[PDB]
RNA sequence: GGGCGGCUAGCUCAGCGGAAGAGCGCUCGCCUCACACGCGAGAGGUCGUAGGUUCAAGUCCUACGCCGCCCACCA
């Protein structure tokens, strides 16, 4: 240890940072020691961290090693996810066209600019890990595209087809025409905006009027039917009639449908089921045939499709649509529109719709084998509202694309008979093989899908392919249930729920016994942090000007309930002082024990006390651990050590030690050790310095969780008591307005046993002598247990001594009128309990006693 | 159209059945021999509104007001 005057993280957390770096906490399957594992949500090899991570893994981290000290085998996989659609992206822009041009460089020379990147961003938020001083078995950092990893989710896949579970069809797909792939429900966000309803009308089979309103013109030559709500008889008995389509000579059906609302425009709706999910919904319905006029190039083109019309872009498709409608007169009521735009969360461009041969999920099945768990009971949830969040998600889903046109991902494994055109999927039991031979037209001209999977398929695939379960590994078997799963509500649904199912499915167990929800850090301005908002903060900033413990304890401190955490410096500084605060407390242990001469070896009082009080702190944060209440542990140990050790004890030992006292220094020494202990799982790297430097020790993540000790009640009870005289001097000096050194001689009654057996320590923290006779006239200062009366020597501040116990009266009077009252009050005398009843009625009879003390000293001062 | 979270001291946030709390900011004193990233003493809240249940409600029930999320097929 160097013990400056402050703290400087600098010549700390590096070396221990990579002490631990170099020689992970390697986890061991056969140690026949209770496991403890949680799998670490695997970062998106997208740029680097930033605070949300830090709060995500800090939060983890302090559950490993409190859970490792405590007597387990804590088991933190970690590892990084491939993020696909994402990473892609990341790439393809930036440094692509910045860097130069994206513009095809090839599927191949792509793919390795893409590693490359891959092992920078992975790098980076490795060192970033460790850095934050991450716990984690780096023995098994496992890679979403990894050979290990890989292979879980070809046989995942393999297994499922071959079970049914997974089919190929043409069920149409939300397509971006930016990155020219299939998107999922969860992958594409939907954010108002203006636009433009038409009102377009049209003939009639022997009649003569329809009118629907569209927000897509062109959508109208792909039409096949007027859909009209089947009770809006309405203006609605040309029901079952025909209607020529502007400017075709093609005759849609008007059908009834229930998902036709009445109010909204004109009580009927064009049917596009080739161009819309709503459409396409109700066109099966009614079994209708889809077709195209769009194609994904969002180009028009197809049959119905007018001359002239075909060609030139799906926007610049409509302007001319609508002319050649209005200006042909079949247009009416054009009009201003909010329309709920659907767009790529991932490049902003707004989908499309479209059918195409896709690998799906029946999920209805899926997600039943997993509710049947929660319901009995298997999963915990922490806030313990998301248990009906998640539940409520399964209990109406719907098959999900599984495939997609990236070249990231994972390659499907899917081969198509260039001759029968059947599909090969490799077996189970031999799913590593590749099919030679078309086991349909027994031909050896195969093709391989290449496609590749959704990122959220091979994550869903996490508590599984880290423990080697493409396989039946050792780990597997050790440790699968994960005891407490740690992310942010944010990705719930394409995350957690995904791999509760992969989970539940591919073993008839549950992937984690309990879910715990923390929530998201955000811009002071409340918004999510993310890439995505351009508003992230590296967390390693926050280290370097406060320190990696600091960082650690604002964003445990603050994860309070699963609540959010809005970005705010103060709470670091509060970390980086309260870091200096205890090691300022060790310094002064340190330096103490320096040269110390020990002339005596006696129990002391304030001894007694702090070794109590730590009793019942040890007992109160590790049942909030015990409670996954980290956040407010973390207040609780501050409190602790800063209001218990530095501000009382430390201060109630100066004078035992300079007397020369063991028993004192033994004490701090040993009551400074656990509070180090306690404070570990939260700031690893000072609290391991300290307790190297106290006791020699070399890894305190090592050492044992601490016991609760002893329990002195009446200890407890009596150094109150010199608390109340000392700050009642030290209030009395502070009214009079004498100055802090200045000695001073007072007088005490009540309670006054502790003062007197412990003189000095009095003495030493008021500056006070005591009086064995009672001043005639005084200053009076009353406490709970205790009363002070200052002589009037001296220059003293009467009208401020006078203001603050004219207003102590005001309040003491006013308690007196809230008990009376409850006392006095129907129900509470008898409905309620033999003590919160007998203690008000104490509190009464002391709030007056005390009234009286003020009462009679502030009217005899002249 | 559904659910959910928030609404407590000037600011940022805890507390959720029995006498209103913390950090910072602020007022007054202190370079008191671990710490000025500090020490001591204070000021400052009828806990968003309206109702109830309860002997007892920031703390539970019920509407509502704003703020923000999530899930939704009003073309
Ligand atoms: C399979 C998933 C783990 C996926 N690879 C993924 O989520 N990749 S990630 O980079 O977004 N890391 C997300 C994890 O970090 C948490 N997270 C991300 N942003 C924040 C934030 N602003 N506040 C709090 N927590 C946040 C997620 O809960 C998840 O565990
Ligand atoms: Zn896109
Ligand atoms: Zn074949």
């Amino acid at each position: 240890m160097d013990l400056p005057k402050a703290y400087d993280p600098k010549s700390v957390e590096p070396k221990w940072a990579e002490k631990w770096a170099k020689n992970p906490f390697v986890a061991n399957p056969k140690s026949g020691k209770p496991p403890f594992v949680i799998f670490m949500p695997p970062p998106n090899v997208t740029g680097s961290l930033h605070m949300g991570h830090a709060l995500d893994n800090s939060l983890q981290d302090a559950l490993i090693r409190y859970k490792r000290m405590r007597g387990f085998e804590a088991v933190w996989l970690p590892g990084t996810d491939h993020a696909g659609i994402a990473t892609q992206v990341v790439v393809e822009r930036l440094l692509l066209k910045e860097g130069k041009t994206r513009h095809d460089l090839g599927r191949e020379k792509f793919l390795e600019r893409v590693w490359q990147w891959k092992e920078e961003s992975g790098g980076t938020i490795l060192k970033q890990l460790k850095r934050l001083g991450a716990s984690a078995d780096w023995s098994r950092e496992a890679f979403t595209m990894d050979e290990k990893r890989s292979r879980a989710v070809r046989y995942a896949f393999s297994r499922y087809y071959h079970e049914g579970l997974a089919y190929r069809a043409p069920r149409l797909v939300n397509w971006c025409p930016r990155c020219e792939t299939t998107l999922s429900d969860l992958e594409v966000e939907t954010e108002p905006t203006p636009g433009k309803l038409y009102t377009l009308r049209y003939e009639v089979e022997g009649g003569g009027f329809i009118e629907i309103a569209t927000v897509r013109p062109e959508t109208v030559f792909a039409d096949q039917a007027i859909a009209v709500h089947p009770e809006d008889e309405r203006y609605r008995h040309l029901l079952g009639k025909r209607a020529r389509i502007p400017l075709t000579e093609v005759w849609i059906p008007i059908l009834a449908d229930p998902a036709v609302e009445k109010d909204f425009g004109t009580g009927a709706l064009k049917v596009t089921p080739a161009h819309d999910p709503l459409d396409y919904e109700i066109g099966e319905r009614h079994g209708l045939k889809p077709v195209s006029v769009i194609n994904l190039e969002g180009r028009m083109e197809g049959e119905r499709v007018p001359e002239a019309l075909r060609g030139l872009d799906r926007f610049e498709a409509r302007r001319k649509a609508v002319e050649l409608f209005r200006e042909a007169g079949h247009l009416v009521k054009e009009e201003d529109y909010t329309i709920a735009l659907a767009t790529c969360s991932r490049c902003g461009t707004p989908i499309e719709y479209a059918i195409f041969p896709q690998w799906w999920l029946r999920m209805r099945p899926l997600a039943e084998e997993v509710l049947k768990g929660l319901r009995r009971g298997d999963i915990a949830f922490v806030p313990e509202r998301w248990k009906k969040v998640n539940m409520d998600w399964l209990e109406n889903v719907k098959d999900w694309n599984i495939s997609r046109q990236l070249w990231w991902g994972h390659q499907i494994p899917a081969w198509y008979c260039e001759d029968c055109q059947a599909v090969n999927v490799p077996r189970p039991e031999r799913y590593l093989e590749d099919p030679t031979s078309c086991e349909a037209c027994g031909s050896p001209r195969l093709k391989r899908d290449e496609d590749v999977f959704d990122t959220w398929f091979s994550s869903a695939l996490w508590p599984l392919s880290t423990l080697g379960w493409p396989e039946e590994t050792e780990d597997l078997k050790a440790f699968y249930p994960g005891d407490v799963l740690v992310t942010g509500y944010d990705i719930l649904f394409l995350w957690v729920s995904r791999m509760e199912v992969s989970g539940y499915h591919f073993m008839g167990e549950r992937p984690f016994k309990t879910v715990l929800l923390h929530g998201l850090v955000l811009d002071e301005k409340g918004q999510k942090m993310s890439k995505s908002k351009g508003n992230v903060i590296d967390p390693l900033e926050m280290v370097e000007r406060y320190g990696a413990d600091a960082l650690r304890f604002a964003l445990i401190y603050l994860a309070t309930g699963g609540q959010d955490i809005r970005l705010d410096l103060r709470w670091l500084e509060m970390a980086r002082n309260f870091a200096n605060k205890l090691y300022n407390a060790a310094r002064f242990v340190l330096l103490s024990r320096e040269g110390f001469q020990a002339k005596e070896d006696t129990p002391t009082l304030a001894d007694r006390f702090m070794r109590s009080r730590l009793s019942r702190g040890v007992e109160e944060i590790t049942a909030l651990y015990e409670a996954l209440d980290l956040a407010q542990a973390a207040r609780e140990v501050y409190e602790l050590v800063w209001s218990e050790f530095c501000d009382w004890y430390l201060e109630a030992a100066k004078p035992a030690l300079k007397a020369g006292n063991a028993h004192t220094l033994r004490t701090l020494e040993e009551v400074l050790a656990v509070l180090l202990k306690l404070l570990h799982p939260m700031m690893p790297f000072l609290t391991s310095e300290l307790y190297q430097a106290l006791t020699g020790k070399e890894e305190l993540a090592l050492e044992a969780w601490p016991e609760p000790g002893g329990r002195d009640e009446e200890a407890e009870r009596a150094f109150e008591a010199l608390k109340q005289a000392v700050t009642a001097v030290r209030a009395l000096k502070a009214e009079a307005g004498l100055p802090p050194a200045q000695e001073v001689r007072v007088y005490l009654e009540g309670e006054t046993a502790p003062v007197e057996e412990n003189l000095e320590v009095f003495r030493f923290l008021s500056r006070a002598d005591l009086l064995p006779e009672r001043p005639a006239k005084a200053l009076v200062k009353a406490m709970p247990r205790v009363t002070a009366r200052m002589p009037l020597e001296g220059l003293l501040d009467v009208e401020e001594w006078r203001r603050r116990q004219e207003k102590r009266l005001k309040e003491l009077l006013a308690l007196a009128e809230r008990s009376q009252r409850k006392l006095a009050s129907p129900g509470f005398r008898e409905k309620a309990p033999k003590e919160v009843v007998e203690a008000e009625e104490a509190r009464l009879k002391e709030n007056l006693e005390q009234a009286e003390r003020i009462r009679e000293a502030l009217s005899q001062i002249g």
